[PDB]
């Protein structure tokens, strides 16, 4: 068995995973910065699809428009000797000071105005790379007390801020889609919008909805101590998984960003079953930080695995599935019952039918077991590739 | 300083909450069965505006049609005796055996339309009592492994069971509006809808959606680590506060439903401010459990506890807000900037102006100081009654 | 592959696992209770060395001296029939009422006498049978509010409590040693040594320390998101382990005894490959729960999977650990230089060595990748059963 | 009602406290570097007793002996001119990047025998500025993966390093003790002695005991999901708590930090109630770090507030246990009776006492009620002072 990637896998990095240097709270880096070209030239040797990037991981802050064009040209050039993609971008809007209280809902309205006009300019360069998906995460919106931030007021001027970038877009005749990335917290004490559901359902109120989706992060969503694969199973049944951040946690902590496949690896299971079952066609991005513990080789070895564990679980979901005592079982289990509707036959012949309640055994329903188990141990015996 | 509660303060209380017997995973139970009709006397006494129960709390599962009305007439003369009310009801679907898999999102099918039916025989019954708020707490919907259950399918069916709900009250005519209450976990190892977010953004996709709203439970979110006055802020944002469940909650372990007041006391502070500011006008209920420990002398030193906390923290809300110096410390943190738009001048205007990027002073910016510590300390001078 | 169990496997599980009736805080029993005897037959069947009790698993509570002695001699011909050991009991102090508050620290000096009493009877007992180890679970030691516990009071009557048992086991002569088992919450709000280490400094301020251990549960130390291979490590450097309860937990949440292997995947495989490395030996002991979805077929399911899911462990820590690769990438992470002493060579030597301080180039020592990610995914690999 | 530190209050802050530039795992510095001796005269001016330092904070990492003395020099005479103390001190051994893989467990033994060298050098300067203590943080000590440390090998290496620290003030006749300050996580992925009990389990181990406590910090057991006031309650029973760190949590996720009487305001009011009512008679140390949305007034106005929430708390637990309803009232859930002896009567009178068991009355027991609600209503209502 080997698990060799292709590009046509559609993995993807950014710029800022390999690249970290291990500044921790802690402690001071321990390794040196990547030149964005070096860090494509890897990577694509290693198989992946693509590279993502944050403005100021690609262009320095502050750098004049002329050695702005300069980096864009070597990047680009560095694209166009590796057959690399640049399927995703997003704004750095939480490293400066200035965006210590937020960037949209910063208290200072000077701030706000910033960080929007900061956000444009990246999504021109964005759509100029051929990025189809822009990401937003607002790692500084929330707060460490109940009074620095009225949450409603807040929510209206996240809504502001999106609904004029959407206003943008559609002016400028682009095709690019947004994507926001919840956290429920860290930097801030509390992150607006805090898990996928929160993000979801702002979504719904904003003035153009079907320009925005989400970017959901295994490792975020396990912070809220939350189950990752049901999560994506509600944005993939709105229609919303536009992008995703596969990487590792272990537990409620602070955000690890292991590599995938570390931290909760039955979770990973699950996810990567549903994605490939339900056809997911977007990018494979992996937000992660290699350990401050490696040099450069065992950056690359983390990386590398990324891409490996994805393509052992989509072996064993797949012989999972493939499997017939595995369908026997979904059928002992009834999963074929709960794909079927409750009450197409309507309401009227439902409050009509005495089986349905007047005439219905409740004890012999509730003597029936679901057989749960003997399908968690086939899928147990699956993953750790055990079958007998 | 005294602090006594009058129905006017809108104070409810389930008859599961006062009258839970002590029965734990792991003990028997410490207490006698309660009458509804001695609880609701009770409860009258002592201040409280009105009772909520579950269709099981009231009526003794199996019921015969003649035992049912006799136990609903005699908890009538109840109310008619006290002037108690009935603001909420809602359905048992996680007590009996028949429900171990759910009731809207059983595998069985023939359990699921069983659900329907249960539900829709107990909303004639609270619509007869005067309820104008219908829970639904799907406590059993979810799963302890990940392929007992497609979420997609199981939200499927979630979408079919509330939609035929709300064709039933719109058929029928019916004065009343669904709010479904989330929770992350227990008793399923994972919960569908599990956070106030996922159950807004599963509203959006309802066929009636102004007929749903969410009753969010104070330990419940705690139980997932989240901020609750955040997600509170976020559902008036939304405009789908329809009930509320107060109780407390000591960080994230199984949900202890303690008195309101207990567990996160400055949580407990800022809800209460924004309740009283945001002029949230529904029940304050109290969905909680008097510790096993308690006869049932501390039952009710539990419940009067509820309500006199509610009223001290209301009392310090106030003088927080009404305080000139807190009004001043509110400026200085530009609380008042953070109401304003970002820019009512338009996107056209935004970028043609220099001030937002071009000519922006990053770093006097990023100079000043929030003065969140201040204000934060005079939140906690008010909450003490140590102001000075 | 094939993964049967023997007894020589020392697989064992205690009655209330297999016999749990389903029933939660929220829902009624699903499953008919099991005689002790059925279950001893049918644990023997699926290849158990051996079964552990409560006081009141197997007599039950109340029970005359007369009927007592017929419960025992069914089981003791139960054992004797099937081949089936009893190596360790244990007592409830919890599921009665008068236990509410506790029973070693309860704060009522008579329910204090009680449970001691009701103990000593259970270790003579427990002795008749053959236990080597008898366990304390102090599920009710603790309280869900600060004023009713005062700590340091509690931890002198929790070690007046152990010493006088240890008293008692030294005078009647018995070979016997105690073990303590933490779980940091449930059912108390919070619960009186909460963990392994809490648990072992307790014992060392009993009179008798040495008869004294811990039972430390896998889904415990994860309540309190702890790594428990590190706190079994610590346990054995201690020499502390007389016994271990395998589960598994998906997180900080509420009590969940899933299934060995079930949980923290990862988790379970570095714990047992410690427990084979350390050459533990005691009983392999399994303290679960089968779902409550599931009938009986489903239990004996879930029970075997405990086994089978050791078994896969214990083959591929095996291969991982006998892997000359690995062997080499242990060396390259330098796991032979943890095991030897900082500074055989003595204080003195240390401080005159200047290549320890004045001459020690910390660069170059910084500069060294601690190749920890091709380690860790040699690791996973092994796991996986994909090694390339 | 004021409340003004002095500093007979015996209030310290460590100089990375107010001198934290707001640098975060994703955000640049917001303030500039405070000079310790500024940091001195403006503790001292707000009422503080003292100040503690780690090496690296008093003297820039790799300082030449005569740049070292001028540091030592301008830092004494900022105490002398003040009248501050220096109660305790600490080694920095996790920032630099040598440290990576930890000090005392780093895999690499030339690593180690460094740590141990830069220990020593900083002891030798702590008793000379008059520090009693000696705390030691071992932040790096841990791991992100499982093959990477071998926990029993690592903990003898720990051991090995505190008994030579042991060896060393004895030798030199120096009057300080060593304090462990546990971390479940944050910065590795799990930290060794994660907690007050692994700690205190430890020290049992070392070679002469009584040289060695704890100094367990509120924040750290919360990130455990701990209750900090039992954890602090089990380390004064052993007699092992030498140091105290003070600050707020909200809360399992990153370590806040924050300014005490913040976070748990609860467990703040319980845990001065202990520390007042135990005679602690140590430093009441705040590790904390002013938020970086703060200018340097709200620094000094957070450092401010750690002295005055503690004061207030002092005062409301005072109120508390003199009040004579409040005494009544732990008479009533018998904290009386909890404090005498379970049986000093000895093991063989209560072996013999049938009231013990024979003729106990278990059902009257049971029926007593604790009484525990109304008890911790009286403690909200002083804790607010709304005692009526
Ligand atoms: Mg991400
Ligand atoms: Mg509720
Ligand atoms: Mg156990
Ligand atoms: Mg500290
Ligand atoms: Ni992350
Ligand atoms: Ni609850
Ligand atoms: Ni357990
Ligand atoms: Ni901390």
């Amino acid at each position: 068995m080997n698990y060799q990637p292709t590009p046509e896998d559609r993995f993807t990095f950014g710029l800022w995973t390999v690249g970290w240097q291990g500044r921790d709270p802690f402690g001071d880096a321990t390794r040196r910065a990547l030149d964005p070209v070096e860090s494509v030239r890897r990577l694509a040797e290693l198989g992946a699809h693509g590279v993502t990037f944050h403005d100021d991981d690609l262009i320095p802050f502050g750098s004049s428009d002329s050695e702005r064009e300069e980096h864009v040209k070597r990047f680009r050039q560095a694209l166009d000797d590796t057959g690399m993609k640049v399927p995703m971008a997003t704004t750095n809007l939480f490293t400066h000071p200035v965006f210590k209280d937020g960037g949209f809902t910063a208290n200072d309205r000077d701030v706000r105005r910033y960080a929007l006009r900061k956000t444009i300019r990246n999504i021109d360069l964005a759509v100029e790379l051929g990025a189809e998906t822009y990401v937003a995460w607002g790692g500084r919106e929330g707060a460490e007390s109940g009074g620095a931030k009225d949450v409603r007021d807040a929510l209206d001027r996240m809504k502001e801020a999106f609904d004029l970038l959407g206003e943008y877009v559609t002016s400028q005749g682009y095709d690019i889609r947004f994507a926001i990335e919840p956290k429920p917290n860290e930097p801030r004490g509390d992150i607006l919008l805090p898990t996928v559901g929160h993000a979801l359902a702002f979504i719904e109120r904003l003035e153009r909805p079907e320009l925005y989706g989400v970017n959901p992060e295994v490792g975020h969503e396990q912070m809220a101590g939350l189950n990752f694969p049901h999560g994506i199973a509600q944005a993939l049944w709105a229609g919303k998984l536009f992008h995703i951040d596969l990487n590792g946690q272990n537990g409620i902590k602070y955000d690890q960003d292991l590599r995938f496949g570390a931290g909760d690896l039955r979770a990973a299971f699950w996810l990567v079953d549903l994605l490939e079952s339900a056809g997911y066609s977007g990018p494979r991005h992996f937000d992660f930080k290699p350990p401050r513990t490696e040099d450069f080789d065992g950056v690359w070895a983390s990386a590398a695995g990324c891409m490996r564990n994805y393509l052992i679980l989509k072996e064993r979901a797949a012989a999972f599935r493939a499997d017939p005592e595995v369908q026997e079982a979904l059928r002992a289990s009834r999963l074929d019952e709960l794909a079927r509707p409750t009450a197409a036959d309507g309401l009227q012949a439902l409050l009509d039918d005495r089986s349905a309640f007047e005439e219905f055994d409740v004890d012999a329903a509730a003597a029936r077991g679901m057989a749960f188990e003997r399908l968690d141990q086939l899928a147990m015996d699956h993953l750790l590739g055990a079958r007998g």
